[PDB]
């Protein structure tokens, strides 16, 4: 319900998976939200424009009584086969979904709030042993994935992450003038955004069965993550310490299985549970060490909010940052819909 949290629920109107978890997640990053409302969403087609759709998902999640329907969305970026949600990750529809809006705010005032949120900067660096030839390059992220195979925790996780590997023997590396070269090769942080989606790689391939299994074993994860360690260049006055924001969450061993999201919507640390159309508040402990593993049940993705971040993020909304326009085209909707019933 409702009135029991001050949030409403999402229908579940098919197997979606990790759908409804995420939107929510993407709903209660409120900066993200403010933006999507402002989008200019005038000219769109109803059905095939994606902008729009989550413009709709999010009003109706904002004001709605009653559990929120997600069919036009699914039509709009075309995830409409039983098998599309079962044979891609979560990042994926994720990028899918930020990708389409980062597009439509091109020109306009919100332009690069969806990089401003969730991009950061990382090198790859390849360096020679014997001869001496280095390779920096920048790329960009959205989100990371961490190894948990073997790893207590999230600190031995990103401990993998950077670890130096190594180049010898049959694959060796190509340093160009230098001939096939023996090489160390890593990654490096140069920043973490405001905004870290974390995935945790528990769907990992098995060479035997011809199919990816689940790895249920216990992966711990903090309330507070001191990042720092693993930047190049730490800052004094802005340090890496990350809140945990949302818990995704899935049971069983497979697609089918059961999605949950655990979330801690206003960053204050009053926890919620959204099972579909039922959110339910609950303890920090059915958030977070309970979803530890060790037991079916536990978190493939996190969100953490950087604390410097932590309140321009979840930057407080109300009725009046939806634009009437588009208040007033949403509410047309709900009424010609109300017509044909
Ligand atoms: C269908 C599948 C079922 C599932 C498997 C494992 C855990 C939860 C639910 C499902 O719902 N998934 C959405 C979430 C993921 O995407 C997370 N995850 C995992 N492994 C990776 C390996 C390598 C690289 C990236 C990941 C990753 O993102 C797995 C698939």
């Amino acid at each position: 319900s409702k009135k029991h949290t001050g949030y409403v629920g999402l229908k579940n109107q098919g197997a979606t998976c990790y759908m409804n978890s995420l939107l929510q997640t993407l709903f209660f990053t409120n900066q993200l939200r403010k933006a999507v409302y402002m989008m200019p969403t005038e000219g769109d087609d109803s059905s095939k424009s994606v902008p729009l759709a989550l413009q709709r998902v999010f009003y109706e999640l904002q004001h709605s009584d009653k559990p929120v329907g997600t069919k036009k969305l699914t039509k709009s970026f075309g995830w409409e086969t039983l098998d599309s949600f079962m044979q891609h990750d979560v990042q994926e529809l994720c990028r899918v979904l930020l990708d389409n809006v980062e597009n439509k705010m091109k020109g306009t005032c919100v332009e690069g709030t969806i990089p401003k949120l969730f991009r950061g900067k990382m090198v790859s660096y390849i360096q020679c042993k014997e001869v001496d030839y280095r390779s920096d390059r920048r790329e960009d992220y959205y989100d990371i994935q961490l190894s948990i195979k073997g790893k207590k925790n999230i600190f031995e996780s990103f401990v993998d992450y950077v670890a130096v590997e190594q180049l010898d023997g049959d694959n060796k590396y190509d340093a160009g003038e230098h001939g096939l070269q023996e090489a160390e090769k890593g990654v490096k942080f140069l920043t973490l955004p405001p905004v870290l989606h974390l995935q945790l790689m528990r769907f990992m391939y098995d060479p035997q069965t011809d199919q990816n299994i689940k790895i249920n074993d216990r992966f711990e994860f903090p309330e507070q993550l001191p990042l720092d360690e693993f930047l190049q260049k730490t800052d004094p006055k802005d340090p890496a310490n990350y809140i945990l924001h949302a818990v995704l969450v899935h049971s069983g061993d497979n697609h089918g299985g059961h999605y949950v999201v655990y979330l801690n919507p206003k960053g204050d640390g009053k926890w919620c549970k959204f099972d579909d159309d039922v959110v339910s508040r609950c303890t920090k402990e059915e958030a977070i060490e309970h979803n530890y593993g060790g037991h079916c049940t536990n978190a493939y993705m996190l969100v953490y909010i950087r604390e410097s971040k932590l309140s321009e993020v979840l930057q407080a909304v109300t009725d009046h940052d939806i634009p009437q326009q588009l208040v007033e085209r949403l509410q047309e909707e709900k009424r010609i819909e109300a017509q044909k019933r």
